[PDB]
């Protein structure tokens, strides 16, 4: 569709707005000392602005993304530069989650160098290419078949390559048993998997739960407890937790 931009507030515009209108604006957006009219099409107009035309709101909105500081790790997009130390995980925005970042945090934390991971719920599997990069062996399952490549080609900006399955828990265990185990899921899931859990890690093995609410934590907690789990640790940031068990 088309936009018209004219120079300007939105409160000293007022005035000509009821001509946008019904000339045909369907929205309205004020950027910075400009206001631009979301037309469907274009119409005449005795305003003295600019029209103009929007695969468009993509490299506007890559434009504004940033790295994603997860010290030890930095997460970048493909076009993104970036100089120093931290260790990269270049991944396609096609994260800085919350919980990705208390993820990669722990993993660097827990992961010892020759452990055999299992990211369960890999998506994009940043997870699982992180774990690479900290020394592991990393297996990524996921139950959308169309992310596996996505997963894969991300791997090869690394230069790393873990390996990506199609599949939950159960088509992750005949690899395993595992040394880590790192999922960023949700709680009632969590909960609903904590036995098997359990069944997929060696004695002194550790299991990363992230994707949890604080609220919702509890819940985790007592499944974790009973299935037989110590808690490790407890991290937070905004209203996630994740939370760290050893077998």
């Amino acid at each position: 569709m088309w936009v018209y931009r004219l120079k300007g507030t939105l409160e000293a515009l007022d005035p000509i707005l009821p001509g946008l209108f019904d000339g045909g604006a369907r929205g309205l957006w004020e950027r910075e000392g400009e206001v631009w009219a979301f037309f469907p099409a274009p119409v005449d107009l005795p305003y003295e602005g600019v029209w103009e035309e929007v695969e468009d709101w993509l490299e506007a909105w890559r434009r504004d993304l940033k790295p994603a500081l997860a010290p030890p790790f930095v997460v970048l997009a493909p076009w993104h530069t970036w100089e120093g130390a931290e260790i990269p995980l270049v991944i396609e925005p096609g994260g800085h989650h919350e919980t990705t970042r208390l993820a990669l945090k722990a993993l660097a934390r827990h992961l010892r160098p020759g452990d055999k991971v299992l990211d369960l719920g890999t998506g994009s599997g940043v997870l699982a290419i992180a774990a690479e990069k900290l020394g592991g062996k990393a297996l990524g399952v996921d139950i959308d078949p169309m992310v596996l490549p996505q997963a894969e080609a991300n791997a090869k900006r690394n230069g790393v390559r873990p390996r990506f399955l199609e599949g939950s828990l159960e088509a992750a265990l005949p690899f395993g048993p595992f040394d880590l185990l790192v999922a960023n899921l949700y709680a009632e899931l969590h909960a609903a998997l904590a036995p098997r859990y359990r069944e997929a890690l060696v004695p002194g093995g550790r299991a990363l739960l992230t994707g949890i609410l604080k609220d919702r934590a509890p819940l985790v907690r007592e499944a974790m407890a009973g299935a037989g789990f110590r808690p490790l640790e407890e991290a937070a940031e905004g209203e996630w937790v994740l939370l760290a068990y050893g077998r």
